[PDB]
Order: C-alpha cells, then sequence, then structure tokens
C-alpha cells in the first residue's frame, strides 16, 4: 500500500513517501507540507477521507517531506546550511527522476505552495495542476501593523508557527484543532531542524509572477502555465496573500476557493468541501471522468 | 488543405468543412456559427489569423453550418419542419460518427454557443472543451437582417454604421439564403432555457445539471450579449469557466480582436494541457 524513500539531491536528502502504485500516462499527485507541518500532519487527514480515497485509488499520491522535518529526523549541525525556498524546488525533478515519474499534480500548502509553485515555474513540463492552499507569493513583511510591539528575534518558535497558520479569533479560542496543532508543531517535528526551514520560509523571495495583458503582450512576464486552484479559508490570515497571488496568475488558467466558515488548515477542518473542489478541478483537466 | 462533406442525420443534412487530418487521441476544434452567419463569416477570418494558425495547425478543425445556412444552400419548401435548438444539437454526435471523431473542443457563436453547451449537457465525454462566444442560456419571453444586426452588434456600434456593420449587413443579406435565415432566426428565438445551474460545494444537487467540461466564456464589453454571457458564468463551476470581457470590442470579438482572442484560446487549451 506505502513505499517510503531517502532520495539523495545536491541539496541534500528529502523523504518522499509514495501510497499507490504510479502508472504509464497519469501523473502523480504530489504533495509539499508547510512550516511547522510534515506529510502526516498537513494532508494525512484530507488523503484519508472518503470521498478523496475515490480520486486517490487512480493516481498514485508523493508526499514530500521537506530536509529535517521528517518525522524521527535528526538535528542537522549547527552551521548546517539549509536550502533556501528556491533550492528546495530543485530538488522535485530529482525526486521525479528517481521514481520515474513524468508529471505531477501538486498540492502545497505554504511554504509546500511557494516550493511547488516556484518548480511549476523552473519546470512547466513536470506540472500540470497545481492546488496552492494559503500561497503567498510575497516576501515576508518586516512588521505587522495590526500587532502592539517588534520583537522578531526573541520569541517562541511554535506561537510564530501557530500565528502562521489560524487567525487571530481562530487561536484566542485555542479550541482543539489549535491545541492539537500546538502539540503537532512542538512534538512530531525536530525543533532544531524546524527553526532553520521557518529561517527559509521567511526568506523566501517575491515569486515575481505577474498576469499578463492578453492584448500586445510583448514582454510576456512569467506566470505559472499549468491550471491552478488557489485554496484559502475566509478566517487563514492567508486570505490577503492568496488574493494577491489570484492578481498575479493568469485568470484563464487560475481559480480562487475562498471556503466558507473557515480558517487554517482547510484540508482538515473541511475535506469533504476541499475534495470535490479537486475533483472538479482534476475534471477540468480531463482526469476522472 | 480542406474537405467538405454533406452529412445526413435523422432530422437532415449538415455541411460541414474539414481543415487538417485528424488524430488518433486529440480532439477537433469544432465550430457552430450565430444566426445571420455560416462557418466563413463568422470563424474563416479569426481561424486564418496569424497566430491562431500555429494552434489550428497541430488540431485538425471542423466547420458545422446550420441546416440551410452554408454557402449556396437552396430554400427549404415554405412548410418545412426546420429542427429545434435542441434537435439542432442532436445532429453533431452523428457529424462525429461520421467522420470518426471522438471527441471535440468546441468553439461556438450566438445561437453556436448555445448548440455547443446544449451538446455538451446531452454527451459530456464528446466535449473536452467549451469556447463560447456572445452565448444566452435563458430564453426571450420587422425587417430579418436588422432583427439579426442588432442580435450582433451594440447599439452605439449599430448606429455608427461602419466598414464592420455594413460588411456584415451585406453578409447577412447575401451570403445566407433568406428563406432559410428567417427559419434559422425562430429557431434560435424559441430556444429552451438551458437550466444549468452552478452546483454548491456543500449541497449533492443532483436535480441541478452543470457543464462538466473546462469552458471559456468570452464577450465584448459593448455586445448586446454581456448581460446574457455574465448570467451564464453566474451558472456554471467556477472551478471549470472563465469569463473573458474583451476591452474596447462590441459584436463578432472573433473577428474584431483574433489577436486577443486568439492568445486567451492558447491559454484555454494549455489549461488543458494541448499545445505544450
Amino acid at each position: 500500500d506505502s513505499q517510503e524513500h531517502d532520495i539523495e539531491t545536491t541539496h541534500g536528502v528529502v523523504h518522499v513517501t509514495i501510497r499507490g502504485l504510479p502508472k504509464g500516462n497519469r501523473p502523480v499527485i504530489l504533495t509539499y507540507h508547510d512550516i511547522g507541518l510534515n506529510h502526516k500532519s498537513c494532508f494525512n487527514a484530507f488523503f484519508n477521507f472518503e470521498d478523496m480515497q475515490e480520486i486517490t485509488q487512480h493516481f498514485a499520491v508523493c508526499h514530500v517531506d521537506a530536509p529535517g522535518q521528517q518525522e524521527g529526523a535528526p538535528s542537522f549541525p549547527t552551521g548546517y546550511q539549509y536550502p533556501t525556498m528556491d533550492e528546495l524546488a530543485e530538488m522535485l525533478p530529482p525526486v521525479l527522476t528517481h521514481l520515474s515519474l513524468k508529471s505531477i499534480i501538486g498540492i502545497g500548502v505554504g511554504a509546500g505552495a511557494y516550493i511547488l509553485s516556484r518548480f511549476a515555474l523552473n519546470h512547466p513540463e513536470l506540472v500540470e495542476g497545481l492546488v496552492l492552499i494559503n500561497v503567498d507569493p510575497c516576501a515576508k513583511g518586516w512588521i505587522d501593523w495590526a500587532a502592539s510591539k517588534l520583537s522578531g528575534l526573541t520569541t517562541n518558535v511554535v506561537d510564530i508557527i501557530l500565528a502562521h497558520h489560524f487567525g487571530q479569533e481562530e487561536l484566542q479560542a485555542n479550541l482543539d484543532l489549535i491545541q492539537t496543532y500546538r502539540m503537532h508543531i512542538a512534538q512530531d517535528i525536530n525543533q532544531d531542524n524546524l527553526q532553520l526551514f521557518l529561517n527559509s520560509y521567511n526568506g523566501r523571495r517575491d515569486l515575481e509572477i505577474e498576469r499578463p495583458i492578453l492584448g500586445q503582450n510583448d514582454n510576456k512576464s512569467k506566470t505559472l502555465k499549468c491550471s491552478t486552484l488557489l485554496v484559502v479559508g475566509d478566517n487563514s490570515p492567508a486570505v490577503e496573500a492568496v488574493v494577491e497571488c489570484n492578481s498575479r496568475l493568469n485568470p484563464i488558467n487560475t481559480t480562487l476557493l475562498k471556503m466558507a466558515d473557515c480558517g487554517g488548515l482547510p484540508q482538515v477542518v473541511q475535506p469533504g468541501k476541499l475534495t470535490e473542489a479537486f475533483k472538479y478541478f482534476l475534471q477540468g483537466m480531463g482526469y476522472i471522468p
């Protein structure tokens, strides 16, 4: 049913898990998780969902785990030159090659969404679709003006990442979802290693995507060539960014999905609704008639 | 590099024009023109355009001419039972069968867009994509050439009566057998509601039925269609649908602005994975 690989790249080992058996012409639904998650935390709930299972039947699922984020990962030595976001994306063609895959339908969350998007800009041949959840193509704001002070380099990691995931009101309520995902961030990931991955995602440069004007397309400023499903909860802190990302992609190949009564982790909070959206998206490309 | 066929169906002959040789698994780009046009009037301008030629290259093109609307068509006897819009759509599977075509990427205008939309609802597996130009999915509720001019061109556009409009008066007037054109107009004005309805991601929505293919709705900012085309968009699945309002444009976007619409169509094809 499942098969783990530790794949060697010029930027270090990356751990991937292939559940289901890849097919001749069919692409694999490839997965990159967000900061403070691994593949298991981010999507295992979503891909185990009854309706999604009928989709994962036809496609093989290759879960990528960002370097050092894989469960039971050893700490990198303090000097360690953890890969840049751009570099993390340069690890994926090796992954595809090693598993003899020809193309992928990506599903990314935050850091994942950026990585897969960079990857798809770098390698349009290997990307057919992207479902980008809570994606931010702009570089991290040096300050959030909706706060009481600035204290960037002297606050807890787990609390930073929680904030990145969950809306202000959702986080203050501190319900089973938040308590559950404090514990996931604190215990499931190597805290030493996680700091490096966080730092990589916080250092991300601007994607550079710009929507083209159909008339007089001379400059042809680059965007994603593939079909894209941008997904964000109404109450995700991401909404500002995800709408901006949509403002910079080709509307003929892009759809925005603002999920109702939703915050961080739409794929776990409302997997029933997101599945059906993914199903329509796949049907667009000609799969799952 | 073209071939004409008169294809006899249960509901009568339909004249089609295949330019290019069909591939085994690639769909053909199939065409259905609007009231008061034929494929030449409606699409010849667009499909010959430089940038489109490089697309049409990799697909076969199959141009359908609505009954009696094809060039040199003889007038049907006065009693003649002209096909309903629903019937006109039922004539397409036979066209596909007889030319041994497996599936199509449809480009419709007005009546054409309804007909190809009806077709897709009836036979989803056969439709892979639809470029619906100036489509109207609702029912309507003297001089025929003037009526049709009005259907096509914006009020301001039409009052200005420039090269485009005086060219297309003559097209409507002299290209198509006038007896037949009335019957076709009658069929399009009788069109029933498509009965598409946008699905709610939570409600299963069994009763509601929508196009299951990738759709590019196209209208010019000044087209009388705009209200209807936006209506259409509001009733299709947003995950499989894009609305394209074309700047400084009225009737016949595909003629007025082929450069823009080509580019749109190329990205729409790239969405489904073709012309990589």
